[PDB]
């Protein structure tokens, strides 16, 4: 997918990475 979130705006491959990656934005 990829990222929108602090300087970090990382990329994104698919869900599994899309929520090993955000879950810090999130926690
Ligand atoms: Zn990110």
């Amino acid at each position: 997918f990829q990222c929108t979130f602090v300087c970090c705006g990382k990329r994104f491959s698919l869900d599994f990475n899309l929520k090993t990656h955000v879950k810090i934005h999130t926690g």
